[PDB]
């Protein structure tokens, strides 16, 4: 008989915690759970405080994002799982590279259990009306831009944008890490030059909404895609469940839709993408390491992945079984290509492990905003990213 205390966030709004607990307790009825909800607004601080002074009150530590992971490892608050993973023979391949991404000097301290990655959503009505065939699961970014440009046009009610690049720097920058040659945390940002050029071209041509208009109006990407005036939307997989729900309620008018794989740069395999994660970990000072390790393995593995997926959340595991559960959700697009897009070839983290990530964000966002508003040239903006990040202390 053990009670595992599970530090987590947003208990009432997070549909998967309860069924995960009930599914595990069904097989191990002697293990019970006290969920400790520390809130999302500054979870990182709150879990840090709760792990101080060698405290053993917490067993299972949820990790919100990569910076939270990095902080916990720097503080020494979570157990190395390397040996456990190896002994249990947990196959890393269906995590798409995330295990390796989370390995810090040969050591892994969390098992990812949810991971959203980047894809493209498209509105079939806009393709049909223009007589342009639907996007495929093998598109280069040059092809994507050609299609966006063809779809953009019309007057009045006919007025359509071929695509929408949201105001986050990631919509422009992520395509630039997909070849594996650079990350967005280290060194010289010159590599981003063609990536900015293509985005600025789309904008200057009116094929996508302008960055300045999106910033001044604060228009969320969903509102325009819901309006039915956007052909193609590069966005994370989180938008799948949202689009499903809103098409059901009638708030989204883009009721004929699909997804495809993230476009790839020349010479990169289709389905190469970027991702965000949440993970589970064990308090270094837990007195119930065995029980905690078994639970976190369950959650991150196929059984937990099925439970997560049944709530309309993308688990970290990407397999045939997870794809079937996702694509069987009523409202999920029933074309073959959409289902095939659910398992990436390879996922890079949007932002690699780096202790200065939050400070880097500030430098990159400022320059991004200057470039996209035509206030600094691309070359000058990338120089500002390179020099600003170097100067972080
Ligand atoms: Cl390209
Ligand atoms: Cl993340």
């Amino acid at each position: 008989a053990v009670t595992l205390k599970w530090a987590l966030w947003d208990w009432d709004k997070t549909a998967y915690y309860k069924p995960l607990i009930e599914a595990y307790q069904a097989k191990h009825p002697n293990v019970k759970f006290e969920p400790m909800d520390l809130g999302s607004q500054d979870y990182q601080q709150m879990i840090s405080t709760q792990l101080t002074g060698g405290s053993k009150d917490i067993d299972i530590v949820t990790i919100k994002d990569v910076p939270g992971y990095t902080n916990l490892v720097r503080a020494g608050n979570i157990a190395d799982l390397s040996g456990f993973v190896k002994d249990q023979k947990i196959d890393p391949a269906p995590y798409g590279g995330l295990i390796e991404e989370l390995t810090i000097d040969g050591k892994i301290y969390s098992l990812p259990f949810r991971s959203d990655f980047w894809i493209v959503y498209y509105n079939k009505d806009i393709f049909d009306k223009a007589g342009v065939p639907y996007p495929t699961n093998d598109m280069t970014w040059a092809q994507f831009d050609e299609t966006a440009e063809k779809l953009a046009g019309g007057m009045g009610t006919n007025k359509t944008y071929g695509a929408l690049l949201h105001t986050w720097r990631s919509t422009v920058q992520l395509p630039g890490i997909l070849d594996g040659k650079h990350t967005l945390v280290d060194g010289d940002y010159a590599f981003l030059k063609p990536w900015y050029e293509r985005a600025l071209t789309l904008q200057k041509d009116g094929a996508i909404p302008s960055y300045a208009f999106l910033k001044t109006s604060n228009t969320h990407y969903s509102a325009l895609f819901f309006n039915g005036t956007i052909g193609m939307l590069p966005m994370g997989t989180w938008f799948v469940g949202t689009q499903i729900a809103k098409v059901k309620s009638g708030e989204s008018k883009s009721k004929n839709w699909g997804i495809v794989k993230f476009p790839h740069p020349d010479g990169v395999p289709a389905g190469t993408t970027a991702a965000q994660i949440s993970g589970l970990a064990v308090n270094s000072n837990s007195q119930h390491k065995d029980a905690a390790l078994d639970f976190i393995k369950f959650v991150a593995g196929p059984e937990g992945a099925a439970v997560v997926a049944a709530t309309g959340t993308f688990p970290a595991l990407k397999t045939a079984d997870v794809s079937a559960k996702i694509a069987s959700t009523p409202g999920f697009p029933q074309d073959e290509a959409s289902k095939e897009a659910l398992i990436p070839a390879k996922a890079y983290l949007e932002m690699a492990v780096n202790p200065n990530a939050a400070k880097i964000e500030v430098v990159l966002n400022r320059a991004h905003d200057a470039i996209m508003t035509d206030n600094t040239s691309v070359d000058d903006g990338l120089k500002e990213m390179t020099e600003g990040v170097k100067a972080i202390k």
